[PDB]
């Protein structure tokens, strides 16, 4: 029934009561495991409001005003609401709330420990792209602070029935052009050839470096995207160099401040936010390993590894996780020499097993995705790795949707 | 596409199906409501049969007579025997067979591209803890063949009815001890200090050193386990050196060369095989960064960092990375240098996916547990991280069985 959940490396025990909260299927049947998969293989009035009415109840129990007057008035309503149009609107306080919530719930993330402090910009009084735009700005220069990085989330106008919706067709606010060469090799981020092919489509004047911060291509409901060029002082950015190999900087490489996924569907209460970029700060391996290391990606293992002198002939000299460590060591170097907030995978998982000690105590579990948590690099010598977790589902909860293209 | 997990590889965006998941007959631990995939662990002659039959026809689809004559006859010899005496016997190739799908079958084994050349030793005509012994030394004798490992399996007689199992009480063939000090520490190997006393318990004069080889504690049924002292010459060892670091040699590490599991219970057709010690050879980061980093193992990652003149003081020097990458690389070195069979994370994961690939054409499918698939260090940097994997229970099975204790 509750799954009993070990710590392999203090031998401790604990028992995870939270999954038992969760309403939505995952992948997995007990024929065959499927946790592994990165993504998933007008609503009827009485499923919303079960929603809604759940949500409600989980914002007045976190305001300890349970059952109180305001409790049984604002159910009301929304039933008021949802009878009546088929829908509701939350107020700002349960929004807060409920993006809050959706955080803490992400099963992939690893740094849910700072989920009580973000800052949530109510941006449902957005009735253009234009207007989306200024938005946008605003996280971003309230975000990056100089440096001195923020939690956020700005959300935007819910989905409605029978309307389009409004969407940033980017996948994250800030990222690097891919752009495909003759040759078919790609010339900047190979994961945003696509996007990248889109803004050029829709009039955007390309560059031609390898880290080109691409244009936002914003989407109000049942319009043709609109492109905006992200005020180049609004995008900090940290180049990238080696606390003992001088060569490094040479390597022309430098990273963005700022992760902000832009492509995902915040739900709250049944009611789905198809623009709701948040952003908080990176866990250096996500740079210095995937997006630097993926061998789909940057991929520059083996550069770093020849301006490295190793021995690239065979596996067997670990070359590759000789370049990577020094590489990830890069990135931590250089945002803490920029002064940019960066957190390394070690602390971040010390963080994180201290999250679930804090959630069994809270909630009585947490959902984790073990795969999405255990770092790139150096799994087993971080807590995590030895920890076992439970995945689940629980709402609020961020989740994928089709690309709006 | 089709009905069926749709598995995806995120670096070469290739996609399959896995079709042979639907030949699983045994449900794991995950539910639609979550994940348990990260979690380490989770006769009615109808039951038996079943299984029997389905066996045999596993057995007869490999030698393609399929519904022949031959195929019912030993189908119907196998319900009589069962239905005479509730059990049945195998015969010699189908142990063969059997021995090698399970191994084919381990979700948790990396080293499966070389599943059909496994070496089945038959000893179910063993009859006491001393020629367990025998055959034991036989296996080792045969596996090590002077560091030249081949992969080997000895099956000790089957489960029976009420009669007491052949079990083999230590873990693995090899393993050191671990003594409880009076500080508390531990000398030795942690993960063997209950076999370690239990072997003590039993009569064995223990030393006092950090890698003395562990006596075995051999169970023929309905006996008390009888303690054998390998004959050192026959356990082969590599004492750990750095290819650079000329210091390393001075820590007085050393592993064994042959990995060998002799705790599972190999399952085929219904039949039990408690006692089946299976050795392949070594992939490096199981003794270079699992023996030797896990904090609850030697623990030698600060010993090494400090050695080397890392920052230890702080997460962000990536001091353990570093230090687990070198031993790592010590633990490649030695092995190499003492020419005893191993393979390095990278070698063992590509060679992995060929056998997926391999598996997608013969079956159309691999049963993989991601978590175990991809190394401790280094995970993004091998081509199994970025597969999705299913995970699934088919027979032939190894699965772990309780301690004898
Ligand atoms: C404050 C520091 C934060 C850090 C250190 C952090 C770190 C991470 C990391 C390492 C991942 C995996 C990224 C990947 O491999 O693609 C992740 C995923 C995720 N994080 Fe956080 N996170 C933070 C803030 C946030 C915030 C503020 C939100 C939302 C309000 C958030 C929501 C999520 C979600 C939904 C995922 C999954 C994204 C996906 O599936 O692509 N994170 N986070
Ligand atoms: C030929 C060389 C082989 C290599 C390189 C190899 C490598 C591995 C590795 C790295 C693991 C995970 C070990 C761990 O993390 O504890 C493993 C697990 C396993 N291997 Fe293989 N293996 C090989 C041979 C064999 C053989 C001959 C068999 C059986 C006939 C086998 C059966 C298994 C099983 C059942 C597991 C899971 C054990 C457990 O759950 O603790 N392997 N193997
Ligand atoms: N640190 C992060 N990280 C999440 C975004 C950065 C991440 N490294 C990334 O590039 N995400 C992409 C690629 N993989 C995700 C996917 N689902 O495919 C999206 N978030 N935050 O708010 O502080
Ligand atoms: N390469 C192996 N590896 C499996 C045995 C060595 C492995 N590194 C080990 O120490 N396994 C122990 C500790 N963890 C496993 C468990 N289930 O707890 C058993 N086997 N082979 O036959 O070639
Ligand atoms: C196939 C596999 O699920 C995939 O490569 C996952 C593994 N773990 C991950 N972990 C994190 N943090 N981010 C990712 O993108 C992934 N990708
Ligand atoms: C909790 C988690 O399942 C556990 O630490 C697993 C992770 N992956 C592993 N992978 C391998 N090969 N061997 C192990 O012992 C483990 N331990
Ligand atoms: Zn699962």
């Amino acid at each position: 029934k509750f799954p009993r959940v070990k710590n392999w490396e203090l031998g401790s025990i604990t028992y995870d009561t939270l999954c038992a909260q969760s309403q939505q299927d995952g992948p997995c049947t007990p024929r065959r495991c499927l946790g592994s998969l990165m993504l998933p293989r007008p609503p009827p009035a009485e499923q919303l409001l079960s929603q809604a009415r759940d949500f409600i109840n989980q914002y007045y129990s976190s305001i300890k005003r349970s059952g109180s007057q305001a409790h049984e008035e604002r159910l009301q309503e929304v039933e008021a609401e949802v009878a009546s149009t088929g829908t509701y609107h939350l107020r700002e306080s349960e929004l807060v709330f409920g993006a809050k919530q959706a955080w803490r719930n992400a099963p992939r993330c690893v740094g849910r420990i700072q989920w009580g402090k973000l800052q949530v910009f109510d941006a449902r009084d957005c009735s253009s792209a234009q207007e989306m735009f200024t938005y946008i700005c605003n996280h971003i220069k309230y975000a990056t602070n100089r440096g001195n990085l923020r939690s956020a989330i700005t959300v935007f106008p819910q989905r409605a029935p029978g309307r389009g919706d409004f969407r940033i067709w980017n996948s994250q606010l800030v990222r690097y052009a891919g752009y495909r060469q003759q040759d078919g090799s790609v010339r900047g981020d190979p994961a945003n050839v696509e996007i990248t092919e889109l803004c050029i489509q829709h009039g955007w004047t390309p560059g031609n470096g390898r880290f080109d911060v691409l244009p936002l291509l914003l989407q109000a409901p049942d319009e043709a995207p609109e492109l905006f060029v992200l005020p180049p002082e609004l995008v900090l950015e940290v180049p990238l160099e080696h606390p003992t190999l001088e060569w490094f900087a040479a390597l022309g490489l430098r990273w963005y401040a700022l992760p902000a996924v832009s492509n995902m569907l915040l739900e709250i209460g049944g009611l789905e936010f198809s623009a709701a970029p948040f952003s908080g700060w990176y866990m250096s391996t996500e740079i210095g390993t995937r997006d630097l290391c993926d061998p789909h990606r940057y991929n520059i293992l083996e550069d770093v590894a020849v301006c490295m002198d190793l021995d690239t002939r065979t596996t067997s000299s670990l070359w590759k996780d000789k370049a990577a460590v020094e590489i990830n060591l890069a990135v931590l170097h250089s945002f803490q020499l920029a002064k940019v907030t960066i957190v390394d995978h070690h602390a971040a998982t010390v963080s994180f097993m201290k999250h679930l000690d804090n959630e069994q105590k809270a909630r009585g579990g947490c959902p984790a995705d073990w795969a999405w948590i255990v770092p790139p690099i150096s799994g087993s010598l971080t807590p995590v790795f030895h920890q076992e977790m439970v995945n689940y589902i629980l709402s609020p909860a961020f989740r994928y949707q089709p690309d709006p293209w």
